[PDB]
Order: structure tokens, then sequence, then C-alpha cells
């Protein structure tokens, strides 16, 4: 399927609304207002735009001449409101001091556009969506239609009211339009900004986000400025209310609003949506049917209303609960308690006047204690929190009780949330996510469900998108359908599709529609496994949770065949396909084919229920073991040497194998030893070896040697023993002494007998791997291979002459001392005098038992105790050296005495082991942060000695890296308390100290300010960073996370407080920063192990896009977009235009580059380059 869509050809869009009768969609935009069909085809386009004008001008040029220069500017649709009563559309713009338009409902015919009087002007403000309001009407002749409307003011306090109650006459040409409901010289149905409050706080302003009529009132969710929170701008999100029938404006109330999630504040409204909850949420939230509810979206903190944070939270307010907070607050001021507390309105705080009254929800305000504020900020019930992708918009609706919530994202995605706090579940769960403008066009607050409530029109900066509330057809299986949980979806069993109740034909009937996973179709077949050779087999089918199929059913194994079935009891009876049909499937897939046997219903003609059905083919098994000891019923024919399902297909009666133990198989004996180049027979045992029959040859042994494969014919003595005949074997290499070889026993040329234990023949050569007595007697007693004195080499008795009765020596049981031990080399060459070192000696002709080498090892005089486990016989001894403090020598040769220190049986090391006492004198940072993670460089002498090393700062262990004669490098642990700390290094049994060389733990550095608060996509600009203890980190660097990519860059420390840093590149071909600017996912600094500095919560650092540049005595002029960003303060890019190597003196402008040239051209700005 494809998502129905309307694209914004030229400009940005601002507002959308749906006509409750027609389903026509009206769309407010900059310079345009469109009418669209339900499926988003363009129906009519109104030009409202580019108008010659100027914001500074009061009454706009039409009425009076203005001395300020005029220019063609864009007219932003600020507001849009459906007036069904007068068959039209209020289409309120800007850029004319905010004059309002009336477009006729069905053709967009301008009925009127009043702009003579001062009330016809709404606000200079050119910002979209900072305005809102509601249209409310009575019948013609009675109290006429009124408009309640909030807008920002931009400091034009005396020109416009922020909130107003205005008149809507039936004639659009009538001059009375947008006049106040009741005007007096004392009090008018409007609320102005006081001049005193603008003098005190310079640019205070009220931005109106959402607005709705409820019962008899009118609410507004608003954003205001710092007035008890001159300084900087911080915003407070509040609710406002009025009685509809209060011309005096005395009912005004104003409570701060937000919500908290695990100690994180969310105080900035982005959107809201009044709705119903339906039976579900209502009940367990404790409400009556017609009781209302308010879904909202808030961003984290109270910072940057112009560009809020990603961190966003969807909260909830029951209107009964806000009504109680307002009633509770009024029944409180009418007790005379405290002040009114409304900073921006009343600068000098007037007091609450006590009085006896019946305080009701019907209370519409009175003369004294007047317009009043709120102290207790109203907290909301949180539902879902996005941390990587900011929520932007919301809607909700009642579906068959269950409450579905819709949530726009900064990405251009919509979430479909069942709110389940009042529902059984642990917390409200996301059901589904969907895509609109994937590239990252944010969704806008104006997000309306259709009248039929089948779709949801989702608006972006650049496109409207008809997203269906229900799209269950994406669900392929009963198990996934009812698994998604998004409540519109059910499994329409007989159609085998997923959709709503009203879409499944005959759903009302028994078992025809499934709503809980337990209703899903469950199927089983009695003969699950059927052989390829069988045909038309009777199968019984048990199925549960299925409607009456007396309509008829067919069995289809897949889209290959289809057999008719008859019904009896609670079971279905159909037949397997014919052999003629079965094999066309199984051909190719060999061993077996699992196939999804369906049921095709006669009523629908769609497959719905399935099972795993197995088609097994015995024949493809090419050994007895696979055939019988497999998973299936298969018979093996000893004599034909073929696997098949039919007993009769076997050679004859006494050659059928049905049991795995009766297989023709080779049994193991104690290992098959085969010397190279020696004539030997190889007797084998086995079981049930076949008597070769008519036209069948005898047995052979085939040896799979990569060098040479030998074919030797054999004799089968009985059903249980074989023997390959006298022959010699070889391999070409002399590289490995012991080579195990795969052997296959064949008869009649190609019939290979089964080898389960996979018995091998070991071809051994008397050593091509061992030129030392110790190595030979080390190897198997099986080989018979032994060491022969005279030759100075090792071979069997067979291959070595007996000149003496004891000239050939073999390790009898290992009780064989071995001559002329030799040491090749030993590791650690140096060691500490205290000992404890593990000496690692590697020789060639050592002793064959441990208990003879133990006590034999010595380092000069020093007794060395050898280790059992780490000792590899006659190749290697691992030995632990004892205390060498008392030794006079500085270095000594190593000695091994095999068992006795006999004159021929002693070895002495070619180079000698050295004793030292390592010392240290300096550390190369002597200071570091308390969190630790500092790269320490301990300088000294003999530091590479011994085996183990352990460095302890304050008793706590250092993470070791590498060791040297002169240096030890390790990474510091966290310190307990800041200040001087002892450094203890222990090498084996030597523990060396120095109280003159200490390590000073410092208080963790802090980051305060980065100065410019921005950079470009490729980075590379200077950043003037300030903080504390910055000299205590030697190599600090900046870190930034943009999208799925993390990047780093260098810093240069100057003071303990100052640092210059080069901004990190975020160059991503997936995302590019917008012209407006964008915060990174994360920004911080890498400073050792101080991890709180890796991620900066309070940071407002922005990233702008890299410059766009156009290629091919008079000066150089280089044109292009994005040359200068809208940045705070002075701070701009240090551009340098160069020619081969020579820089020029240039003046930089927003679209052009004014270099100067005397007549290969490169432009640089930070880490950016272009030609
Ligand atoms: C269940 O599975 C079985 C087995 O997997 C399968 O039966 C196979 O059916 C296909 C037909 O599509 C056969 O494949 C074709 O074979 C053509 C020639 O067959 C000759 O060679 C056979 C192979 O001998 C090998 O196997 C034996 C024993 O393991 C081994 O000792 C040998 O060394 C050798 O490797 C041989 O079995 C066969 O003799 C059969 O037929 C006679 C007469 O009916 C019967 O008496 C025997 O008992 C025996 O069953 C015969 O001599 C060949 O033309 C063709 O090859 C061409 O096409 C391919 C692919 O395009 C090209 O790559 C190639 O270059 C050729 O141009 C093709 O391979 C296959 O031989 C059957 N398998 C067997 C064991 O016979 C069925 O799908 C399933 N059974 C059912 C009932 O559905
Ligand atoms: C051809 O088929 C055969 C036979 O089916 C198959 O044989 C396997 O051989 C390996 C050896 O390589 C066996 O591994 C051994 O396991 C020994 C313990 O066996 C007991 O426990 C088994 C596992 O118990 C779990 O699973 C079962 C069933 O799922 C469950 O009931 C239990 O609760 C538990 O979760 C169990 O399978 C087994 O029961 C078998 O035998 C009985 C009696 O015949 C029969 O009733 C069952 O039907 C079933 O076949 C039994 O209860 C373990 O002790 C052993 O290690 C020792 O023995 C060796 C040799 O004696 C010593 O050298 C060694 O030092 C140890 O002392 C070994 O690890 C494996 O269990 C066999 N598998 C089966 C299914 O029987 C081959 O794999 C097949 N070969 C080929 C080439 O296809
Ligand atoms: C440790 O070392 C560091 C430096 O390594 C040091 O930090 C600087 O210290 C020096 C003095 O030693 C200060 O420089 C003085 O600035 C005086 C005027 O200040 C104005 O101009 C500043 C510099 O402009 C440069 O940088 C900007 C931005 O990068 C750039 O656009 C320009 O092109 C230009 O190159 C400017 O930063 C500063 O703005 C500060 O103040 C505002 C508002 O209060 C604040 O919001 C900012 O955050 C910012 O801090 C301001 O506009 C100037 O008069 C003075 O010149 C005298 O001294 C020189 C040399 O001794 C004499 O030759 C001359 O006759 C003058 O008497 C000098 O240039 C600089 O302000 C510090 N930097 C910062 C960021 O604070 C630490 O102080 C050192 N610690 C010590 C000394 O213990
Ligand atoms: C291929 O397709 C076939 C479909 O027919 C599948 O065969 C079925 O396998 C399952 C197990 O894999 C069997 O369930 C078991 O049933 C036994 C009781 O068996 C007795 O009753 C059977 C039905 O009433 C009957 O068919 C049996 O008779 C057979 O055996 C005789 C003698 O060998 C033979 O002559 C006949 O021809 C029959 O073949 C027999 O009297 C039951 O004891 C099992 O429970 C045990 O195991 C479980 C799990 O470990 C354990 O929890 C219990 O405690 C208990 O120990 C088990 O339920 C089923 O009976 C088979 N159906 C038939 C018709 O034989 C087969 O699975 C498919 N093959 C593969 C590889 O998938
Ligand atoms: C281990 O590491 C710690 C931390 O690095 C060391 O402590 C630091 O010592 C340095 C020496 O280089 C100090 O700098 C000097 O500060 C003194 C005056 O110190 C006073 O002022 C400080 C800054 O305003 C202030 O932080 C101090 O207060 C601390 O102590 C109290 C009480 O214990 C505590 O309650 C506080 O919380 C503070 O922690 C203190 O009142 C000054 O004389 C020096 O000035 C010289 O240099 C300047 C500039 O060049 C020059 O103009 C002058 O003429 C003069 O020559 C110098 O600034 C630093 O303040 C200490 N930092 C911390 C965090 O304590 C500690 O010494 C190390 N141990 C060892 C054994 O070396
Ligand atoms: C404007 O939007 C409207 C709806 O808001 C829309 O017109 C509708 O199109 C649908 C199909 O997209 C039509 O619904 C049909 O109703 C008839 C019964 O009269 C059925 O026969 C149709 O069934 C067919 O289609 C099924 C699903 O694809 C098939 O399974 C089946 O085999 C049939 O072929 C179908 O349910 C309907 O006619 C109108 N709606 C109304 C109220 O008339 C249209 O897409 C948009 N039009 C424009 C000009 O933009
Ligand atoms: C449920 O199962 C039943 C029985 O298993 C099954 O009945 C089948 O119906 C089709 C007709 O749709 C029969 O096929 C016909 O057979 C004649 C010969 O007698 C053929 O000449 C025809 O084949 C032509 O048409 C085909 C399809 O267009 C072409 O592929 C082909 O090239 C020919 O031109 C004709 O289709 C078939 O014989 C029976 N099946 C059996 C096993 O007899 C039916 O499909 C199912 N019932 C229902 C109501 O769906
Ligand atoms: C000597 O014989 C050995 C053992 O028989 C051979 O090594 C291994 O042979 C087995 C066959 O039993 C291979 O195992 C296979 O594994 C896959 C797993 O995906 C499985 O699907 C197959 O059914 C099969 O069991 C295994 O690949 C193979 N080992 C290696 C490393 O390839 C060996 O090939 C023989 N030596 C020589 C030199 O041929
Ligand atoms: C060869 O084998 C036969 C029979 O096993 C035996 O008599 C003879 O000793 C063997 N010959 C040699 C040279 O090993």
């Amino acid at each position: 399927p494809a998502f129905r869509t309307f694209v914004a050809s030229d400009w940005g869009l601002t507002h959308l609304v749906v006509h409750e009768q027609t389903g026509e969609v009206y769309v407010g935009a900059v310079n345009r207002i469109y009418k669209l069909s339900g499926n988003l085809t363009l129906l009519r386009a109104h030009v409202t735009g580019p108008v010659e004008d100027n914001e500074k001008c009061y009454p706009p040029p039409s009425v009076q001449s203005c001395p300020h220069g005029l220019g063609s500017t864009d007219n932003v649709n600020k507001l849009l409101l459906l007036d069904y009563a007068a068959n039209r559309l209020l289409a309120c713009g800007s850029a004319s001091q905010g004059i309002c338009q009336f477009l006729r409902l069905d053709d967009l015919f301008k009925l009127g556009e009043p702009h003579h009087r001062k009330e016809h002007y709404l606000s200079s403000v050119r910002e979209a969506g900072s305005m809102a309001g509601v249209l409310i009407a009575g019948p013609p002749g009675q109290g006429q239609a009124k408009l309640f409307v909030g807008t920002p003011i931009d400091g034009k306090s005396e020109y416009f009211p922020t909130l107003s109650s205005r008149r809507l006459m039936a004639n659009e040409e009538d001059a009375d339009m947008f006049g106040f409901v009741y005007q007096d010289e004392f009090v008018s149905s409007q609320l102005k900004i006081p001049s005193d409050t603008l003098s005190k706080f310079p640019a205070f302003d009220i931005y109106y986000v959402y607005s709705f009529r409820s019962e008899q009132f009118v609410y507004y969710l608003t954003l205001q400025l710092d007035t008890q929170l001159a300084g900087e701008h911080f915003f407070t999100s509040k609710i406002v209310r009025l009685c509809v029938n209060d011309p005096k404006f005395y009912s005004y109330v104003e409570f701060p609003i937000g919500c908290e999630q695990a100690g994180v504040e969310y105080r900035l409204v982005q959107d809201a949506y009044l709705s119903r909850p339906g039976q579900a949420l209502a009940k367990q939230l404790g409400l009556a049917e017609d009781e209302e509810v308010l879904f909202t979206v808030f961003a984290q903190g109270q910072k940057n209303r112009v560009k809020p944070p990603k961190e966003s939270a969807l909260c909830l307010f029951t209107l009964r609960a806000i009504k109680e907070k307002i009633k509770e607050r009024i029944q409180s001021c009418y007790r005379g308690e405290g002040k009114l507390s409304l900073p921006w309105l009343l600068n000098k705080e007037l007091g609450c006047i006590n009085s006896p009254l019946q305080i009701d929800d019907d209370f519409c305000g009175q003369d004294f204690n007047q317009p009043l504020g709120g102290t207790v900020t109203i907290e909301g019930t949180p539902l879902f929190v996005d941390k990587e992708d900011g929520l932007t918009a919301v809607a909700a609706y009642d579906y068959q009780g269950r409450t579905v919530v819709f949530a726009g994202t900064r990405s251009g995605r919509i979430r479909k949330i069942l709110v389940d706090l009042a529902n059984p579940s642990g917390r409200p769960a996301l059901a589904y996510e969907s895509v609109v403008a994937q590239e990252g066009n944010p969704i806008l607050r104006d997000l309306v469900l259709s009248p039929n409530r089948q779709y949801l029109y989702a608006m972006t900066e650049k496109q409207v998108t008809q997203v269906p509330v229900e799209s269950c057809v994406q669900y392929t299986s009963c198990e996934l359908c009812l698994g998604s949980r998004d409540p519109h979806c059910g499994w329409c069993v007989l159609h085998s599709i997923c959709s709503r109740q009203d879409a499944c034909e005959r759903a009302e009937e028994p078992q025809r529609f499934a709503s809980d996973l337990l209703q899903c179709v469950q199927l089983t077949v009695q003969p699950r496994n059927v052989s390829v050779t069988m045909s038309q087999v009777p199968l019984v089918l048990q199925a549960w949770n299925v409607p009456d199929l007396s309509a008829g059913v067919n069995c289809s194994f897949e889209d290959f065949t289809e057999t008719e079935s008859i019904l009896e009891d609670g079971r279905i009876h159909c037949h397997s396909p014919s052999a003629r049909e079965v094999a066309p499937i199984t051909q190719g897939q060999g061993d077996q084919r699992v196939v999804k046997l369906y049921l095709k219903s006669k009523e629908t003609g769609k497959k719905f229920a399935s099972v795993d059905f197995v088609f097994y083919n015995c024949s493809v098994h090419q050994s007895c073991l696979a055939c019988v000891n497999g998973s299936f019923p298969c018979h093996w024919c000893k004599y034909r040497h073929v696997c098949t399902n039919n007993a009769a297909d076997c050679a004859f009666l006494e050659g059928r194998v049905n049991m795995s133990e009766d297989c023709p198989q080779i049994l193991p004996s104690t290992h098959i030893y085969v010397p190279v180049g020696v004539v030997k027979p190889i007797t084998l045992a086995a079981r049930n070896l076949p008597q070769p029959q008519s036209g069948q040859r005898g047995y052979e042994c085939l040896f799979h040697i990569p060098g040479s494969p030998a074919r030797v014919t054999a004799l089968r003595f009985n059903s249980s023993s074989l023997q390959c005949q006298n022959s010699s074997y070889s391999y070409e290499g002399n590289d490995v002494s012991d080579l195990p070889v795969n052997l296959s026993v064949v008869w009649n040329g190609n019939f290979v007998i089964d080898n389960p234990q996979n018995i091998q023949a070991h071809l051994y050569k008397c050593p091509a791997l061992r030129q030392s007595c110790g190595l030979c007697l080390k190897a198997d007693p099986r080989f018979e291979c032994g060491w022969c004195v005279a030759e100075r080499r090792c071979s069997l008795r067979h291959h070595c002459p007996a000149d003496s009765p004891a000239s050939w020596m073999h390790a009898h049981h290992g009780s064989s001392r071995c001559t002329d031990p030799k040491i090749l080399k030993l590791s650690p060459e140096t060691g500490p005098r205290q000992g404890g070192t593990r000496l690692t000696i590697t020789g060639e002709n050592l002793g064959l038992r441990f208990e003879d080498v133990r006590l034999g090892v010595h380092v000069g005089k020093v007794l060395c105790s050898p280790v059992e486990s780490e000792y590899i016989s006659a190749e290697q001894i691992v030995c632990e050296i004892g205390d060498a403090s008392t030794l006079r020598a500085h270095d000594a040769l190593v000695e091994v005495c095999v068992r006795d220190c006999s004159l021929h049986y002693r070895a002495l090391s070619p180079k000698r082991f050295t004793f030292v006492t390592p010392t240290f004198y300096r550390v190369s940072p002597s200071r570091g942060p308390l969190s630790g993670g500092t790269w320490i460089g301990i300088e000294g002498s003999h530091l590479n000695a011994g085996s183990d090393v352990a460095v302890s700062i304050g008793g706590r262990p250092c993470s070791f890296s590498w060791r040297n004669s002169r240096e030890i490098r390790c990474l510091t642990p966290p310190g307990h308390t800041p200040g001087s700390a002892p450094i203890v290094i222990n090498i084996n049994r030597a523990q060396l100290s120095n109280p003159e060389v200490k390590y000073n733990y410092t208080e963790d550095p802090t980051i305060l300010r980065i100065d410019p608060e921005w950079s470009i996509n490729s980075g590379g600009t200077l950043l003037t960073v300030t903080g504390t203890n910055l000299a205590t980190v030697r190599e600090p660097r900046i870190r930034a996370k943009y999208g799925g990519i993390e990047r780093e860059n260098s810093c240069m420390v100057y003071n303990d407080t100052t640092m210059v840093c080069r901004a990190p590149s975020i160059d991503n071909p997936k995302r590019s920063p917008p012209e407006l600017g964008e915060r990174p996912d994360e920004i911080g600094f890498i400073m050792d192990n101080v991890r709180t500095l890796l991620v900066l919560n309070s940071s407002s650092f922005l990233y702008y896009p890299d410059p766009v540049l156009e290629p091919l005595s008079s000066p150089l002029i280089l044109k292009g977009r994005n040359l200068l960003p809208p940045a705070p303060g002075n701070s701009r890019l240090n551009y340098t235009v160069l020619i081969g190597s020579t820089p020029c003196i240039l003046t930089v402008s927003e679209t052009q580059l004014l270099c100067e040239a005397p007549n290969k051209v490169t432009v640089r700005a930070g880490g950016f380059e272009f030609s």
C-alpha cells in the first residue's frame, strides 16, 4: 500500500482542519490557504500572500501612510477556524498588523477582510501557531457568534490585547467585526499587557499553543516569561480559563502546569488535545461518560521556547481534576488567604478578600479579588517519554472502549499508543510506529482525525499525509495480528486476513473472527510423516477454534496439489497426493521436505490453517547409519547397499537392516599404529559384514593420505573381522611425527562400510620431530619408537643395530634418565633479589618425571622450587625462585640436575640470570582527578624485572599497561580523598617504596562556559572554554554525538580555568543540520575518568550547516548560501580565502565573499575547505 499525500509545492504549511460534515480538509499556509478532498487531492487554492508591507507600521499602509520602507513580505497563516454556522472559514493572517480573512466554505470565495478599525488588527507577530482560539455561537437573533482569541504582542501593549472576547457579525462586509463583546471606558472584554511590566521585563510575551471549549468555558495552554521565574529568558507553561458568558472578563484563572518523570522536569507545552476516554480509561480513572480529558506534550526544563529540547513527555490531565484545582483555589481566596499572585498582570500585589459564598464549578468571577493567578503548579500523569526523538503533536480517540493516542515526532513519525494505566497492563504501551516525512520533517500540532475516524491527517512543514488509524492488513498471521495489540485488529479466520470487526464479513457469527491470541487457528495431522513412495494415504485432521465448515473444505499441501475432504465428528479426513504428484515436489530437496499443509475453505477459497507436514525420501541416505539410526522409518539393504522404505526392495530376506545395532559397521580396537616404510598387516574387527553376493567383488582398505592414497585389498574372515594385506605406507613432508589418517573400508568397488567411531590409522615416523632422547621417550609407549645411543637418533629396535645389549634405550615406564640435558633459553632474564619469580626454563633433553627434576633446579646457589602443573616433561620447567637476599653474587648461571647431579647429567644455562633491586624516582603527571583514569609514567631503574607487577596508589590498584627497563605505565584508580597518596610497587616478593615520590589527587574539573555556543557541520572552529582544575588533565578532548555517530577533537589547556578547543566534525551523509540550527544528541568532554563531564545536560550548544559555494585589478566575489549563521553576540566565522598559499584581506557578507586579487582558489573556515 501507499500513503495518500498532498505535497507543498512552493511554501511551508502552518495549519490544518477538517470539516465535520464533508471531510474536506482545509490547510493554512504561508501565502496560501488550500481546500482538499478527503484523499488529499487539491480542490481549491487561495492566494493570501506576498504582500507589500512592513511590521513597524501602525495602521498598515492601506489606511495611513507610513514613513518606514515597504517590501514584498510573506503573509503567514497564524490561525484557522471553521465557522459552520455561517458557512465559511476564518483564516487569520499576519503581515498587516494581523488582519483577518473570511473565506467561503465550499469555494474559498473571500466574503470579507475587515481592516479599517483598530480591532480589525490582531497582532504584528509574524510567528505561526503562537496564536489559538475557539469559535462559539448561538442561534440567529439571539446573542450572536463570538470569537475568543489569544495572541502574542511583541511589546505592542497598547495596540493589541493578548486575550480578547470579540464579536462575529453575519455580514463579512459589516464593519462591526472583531469588536469586543462589551466595551466600556472602565472595563472591556479584553486583557491587555501592562506597560509597567514591559518596562521591568523587556520582552515578556504570551504565546498561545492550544485552545478548546469545554462544557461552558474556554481553556488555553500558554507559555510566558521569567516573572519570579534584567537577566535571561525562562518560560512557564500554564493553563488559562474563562466563562463563555463573562463579558467583564472576571473569570480569568491561570495555573502553572507540567509533570515529572523520575526527578526530571517537563514544563514546556508543545501541543495538547481534549478528548474522551471511552469505557476503558474512564472506569479506572474514575469518570462519568461525558467527563473530558486532556492529553499533552511537554519538553524538558524551562529553556529555549524558540528551539526546545529533544527530551519530551506525554502527560495527562482529567478536567474534573483541573476543575477541582480551580474550585479549590477560589474557595481559598474567598477565605481571604494570601494574595492574588499574578506577576505580569498586577505588579503591586492586591490581597484576597474574604466573603461568604456558595463556591461552585458554575462560578463566573466577581468584582473584587478580580483576575487571579495560581500557586500550586498542577501536576500531570505521565504516559510515554521519548528521549532520542522529540514528540511534537498529539491526538486521541475512543475505539470500542480502548483509548488510542497519536503522537507526532521531530522525525516525521506517528506513534499509536494504547494508554493502559487504567487498563490491566503495567504502564501505557506503544503499539506501532509509522512514517510520513521520513527525511526528518517534524509533524505539526494540527493533527486531526477524519469525521468517519478512519484516517488521521498528519501535517508537516512541507506535506499533508493521510495516515490510516487502522491498517491491520500489514499483519500476515493470526499470531502476529493479535500480537500487535493495537485494538482495531482481529483475525478474520476464514478470509485469513487481519482487520476490524466491521470489515470482516459474518464476523458476528461463532468463531468466525478472533480477538484474543487463544482464539487463533490450531491444527494437527495424525500421519505427520508420509513417505515419498506411499500414495493416497488417509490422514485425519484435528482443528480447534474454527467456525462451521459444513460449507466444505479442501486440503492443499501447498500451491502444488489439492484433495477433497469429508467431515465426521470433530475431524477432517483427506488423502495424500499420488506418487505421480508427490515426487515433483521432493525432487532436489533430497533427505526430506517439510511442507505447509493448508486448509482451503469452500466459502472463502482462501487457505487459513496450517501444519508442518513431512515428506520423507529414504533413498537419498547413502549409509546404514543415516538410514536406520536417523529420525525416520527407513530400511537398509546390507547387500544392495541402498536405503529404502520397502522391505521387499532389499536384496533378500536376510539382508534387511531395521535396527541400528545390526548395521554393517567397523568396531574399534586399541589404536592402529602404522610406521612409515614398514611392511605391516592391519587386522580389524567389525560387525555384520556382508557376504558379497552374485556379481559382487571383495573388500579393500582405502587410506586417505593427502600425499598418497593407498588401495590395499583385504580378506573378510567372518561377519566380524577384516585385514588389509602386507604393505608399507608413507607421506611426503617429514613435518609431523604423528599423522592420523581417515580410512574407508570398501567392498565391490564403491560400497563404503559405515565408520561410526570414525576409526583412523596413525602413520608415525620415528622422529622427524624429535632429535633429543627426552622427546622420544616422551612420546607414546605404543609407537615402540625409542632412542638409540650410537646413531645419535631415534628409531625402533627394528631399525637400530645392537652393538651393545643395551644400545637401544626406551623409557620402560619413564624410569629412564636421559643423557646430556641442555638449556636453550629461559624467561625472565632478570629478577628481584627478594625472589618469588617464576622462572620459565626451556631445554631439550630433560627428565621424564617431575619428582626427579624437583630439587634439581638451582639459580647459582639459590634454591628454586619447580611447579607441577606448568611443567612440560623434558621440554620445559617452570620454577619458583626463593629468597636471594643473602647471595653475594649479582648474577648467576642456572643449573638443572636431572635426578642426580652426575657429571654427564647436568645442564648449565648459556647466558646467566640477573638479580636486581628495582627503584623509582619520578612520576610524569604527579597530579590527577579524584575519579582517576590518568596515564601515569613512573620512571626508575630495573623496572622490567621478575614476573608479576602490581602498582598501588593509596592501597587501591592501578590498571597496568606496559613495562620497561626505565618506565612503568599504568592507569590510575579512583581516589578516596583528595591530596597526597603513597605509591607502592610490588614485583613478586619484593615490595619497593618511596615516601619522597607521592601522587596528589585533585578535585574533579568542572565545565562552565563554551564561547561561541555553536559551530558548523565539519567543525574545526575555535571554542573558548572556561572551567576549573583544567591543568590536572594532560590531554582533554571534546566529544559530540550527532545521529548514530560519535566524534571527538583536541584541546589546548592554558590556565587552570581556560582552555581553547577545536570543534568536532559531525559530517554525516545521513543527516545535515538545518539553517535554523540543531542540538546534538550528546555534547561533553573526555577528561580521564570524570564521566559526569562526558554528557552535558544544561548545554544549549548548536550546530549549523557547512557553507554552500558556487564554482566557475578587479576584486574577487564568491557567492552562495549558508555563509553566516544567526548566532548570539558578535561571534562569526574566521574566513580565509587563499591563492596557492597567499591569504587575502577580505570583507565577509551573508551571501558573498569579497577577496582582493592582483590578476587554485581555496576557501577556509575552521575545519572547512572548498574550491
Ligand atoms: C528420492 O530421492 C532419490 C535419490 O536422491 C531421487 O531419485 C533420483 O532421481 C533422479 C531423476 O531426476 C536421478 O537423477 C538423474 O540420474 C540420471 C542417471 O542415473 C544413473 O546414475 C545414478 C547415480 O549413481 C550414483 O549413485 C550410486 C549409489 O549411491 C553410486 O554407487 C554411484 O557411484 C553414483 O554416484 C544411478 O543410481 C542410476 O541407476 C538407477 O536407475 C536404475 C533404473 O531405474 C535402477 O535399477 C537403479 O537401482 C538406480 O535407481 C543411473 O544409472 C542422469 O541422467 C541425470 O543426470 C543429468 O542431469 C543432471 C542435472 O540436470 C546433470 O548434472 C548431469 O550432468 C546429467 O545431465 C540425473 O542426475 C537419480 O539418479 C535418482 N537417484 C537414484 C539413487 O537413483 C528421487 O528424486 C526421489 N525418489 C522418488 C521416487 O521420487
Ligand atoms: C545413533 O543413535 C544412538 C542411539 O539413539 C545415538 O547414541 C548417542 O550416543 C551418545 C554417545 O556419544 C550418548 O551420549 C551419552 O549420554 C549418556 C547418558 O545417557 C542417558 O541420558 C541421555 C540424555 O538424557 C536427557 O535426554 C533424555 C531424552 O531427551 C531425557 O529423557 C532426560 O531427561 C535428559 O534430559 C538419554 O538420551 C539416554 O537415554 C537413551 O538410552 C535409553 C536406554 O537405551 C533409551 O531409553 C532412550 O531412548 C535413549 O536412547 C540416557 O538415559 C552419558 O552417560 C554418556 O557418557 C558416558 O558414557 C560413555 C560411554 O558409555 C563413557 O565413555 C563416558 O565416560 C560416560 O560415562 C554419553 O555422553 C547419547 O545419549 C546417545 N543418544 C541417544 C538419543 O540415545 C547416536 O548419537 C546416533 N549416532 C549417529 C552417528 O547417528
Ligand atoms: C590565563 O590565560 C588566559 C589567556 O591565555 C586569560 O584569558 C584572557 O586574559 C586576557 C588578559 O590576560 C584578556 O584579554 C584582554 O581583553 C581585554 C578586552 O576584553 C575584550 O576583548 C576580548 C578579546 O577579544 C578577542 O577574542 C574574541 C573572542 O574570542 C575575538 O572575537 C576577538 O577577535 C579578539 O581576538 C574578549 O574576549 C572580551 O570578551 C569577554 O568579556 C565579555 C563581557 O564581559 C564576556 O562575556 C566574554 O566571555 C569574554 O570573556 C572583551 O570583549 C583587553 O583590554 C586586554 O588588553 C590589555 O592587555 C594587553 C596585554 O596584556 C595590553 O597589551 C593592552 O594594552 C591592554 O591593557 C586583553 O586583550 C581576556 O579577556 C581573557 N579571556 C577571557 C575569555 O576571559 C586568563 O585571564 C589568564 N589568567 C590569569 C591572567 O591569571
Ligand atoms: C512420523 O509420523 C508419525 C505419525 O503417525 C509420528 O508417530 C507418532 O509419534 C509419537 C512420538 O513421536 C507417538 O506418541 C507416543 O505414543 C506413545 C504410546 O504409543 C502407543 O500408542 C500409539 C497410539 O495409540 C500406538 O501407535 C503405538 O503402537 C506403535 O508401536 C508398535 C510397536 O513398535 C508398532 O507395531 C505400531 O505400528 C505402532 O507404531 C503404541 O502402542 C506414548 O508412550 C508416548 O509418550 C511418551 O513420550 C513422552 C515424550 O517423551 C513422555 O512425556 C511420556 O511420558 C511417554 O514416555 C508418545 O505420546 C505416536 O503414538 C506416534 N503415532 C503413531 C500412529 O504411531 C512420528 O512422530 C513421526 N516421526 C517423526 C520422526 O517425527
Ligand atoms: C594537591 O592538589 C590540591 C589541588 O590542586 C592542592 O591545593 C591547591 O594548591 C594550589 C597551589 O598551587 C593552590 O593555588 C594557590 O592558592 C593560594 C591561596 O589558596 C587560597 O585561595 C584558593 C583560590 O582562591 C582557595 O581555593 C583556597 O581555599 C581552599 O582551602 C580551604 C581550606 O582548606 C577550603 O575550605 C576551600 O574549599 C578551598 O579548597 C585558599 O583559601 C595562593 O597563595 C597561590 O597564589 C599564588 O599564585 C598566584 C597566581 O599565579 C599569584 O598571584 C600569587 O602571588 C601567589 O604566588 C595559589 O593560587 C590552590 O588554591 C589549591 N587548590 C585546592 C582545590 O585546594 C594541594 O596543594 C596539593 N597537595 C600538595 C601536597 O601539593
Ligand atoms: C475519496 O475518499 C473516498 C473514501 O473516503 C474513496 O472512495 C471510496 O473508495 C472505496 C475503495 O477505495 C470504495 O469502497 C468500495 O465499496 C464497494 C461497494 O459499493 C465495494 O464493491 C468495493 O470493494 C472492492 O474493493 C475491495 C478492496 O479493494 C475488493 O476487496 C473488492 O474485490 C472490490 O473490488 C469497495 O469496498 C467506495 O466506493 C468509495 N467510498 C464511498 C463512500 O463511496 C476514494 O478513494 C477517494 N476519491 C477521490 C476522488 O479522491
Ligand atoms: C477441491 O478438490 C477437488 C477434488 O480434489 C477439486 O476438483 C478438481 O477440479 C478441477 C476443475 O477445477 C478438475 O480439473 C479438470 O480436469 C479436466 C480433465 O477431466 C482437465 O482437462 C481440466 O484442466 C484444464 O484446466 C486447468 C485449469 O484451468 C488447466 O491447468 C489445464 O491445462 C486444463 O486446460 C480441468 O481443470 C480436477 O479434475 C478436479 N480434481 C480431481 C482430483 O479430480 C477442486 O479443485 C476443489 N473443489 C473446489 C470446489 O474448489
Ligand atoms: C577426515 O574425516 C573427518 C571426520 O569425518 C572430516 O572432517 C569433518 O567431516 C565431517 C563429516 O562427518 C564434516 O561435518 C559436517 O558438518 C556440517 C555442519 O554444517 C553438517 O551439515 C554435515 O552433515 C557434516 O556433519 C566436517 O565439515 C569436516 N570438517 C571440516 C573441518 O571440514 C575430514 O574432512 C577428513 N579429513 C580429510 C583430510 O578429508
Ligand atoms: C606378512 O604377513 C604374513 C601373514 O600375516 C606373515 O606370515 C609374515 O610374517 C608377514 N611378512 C612380513 C615381512 O612382515
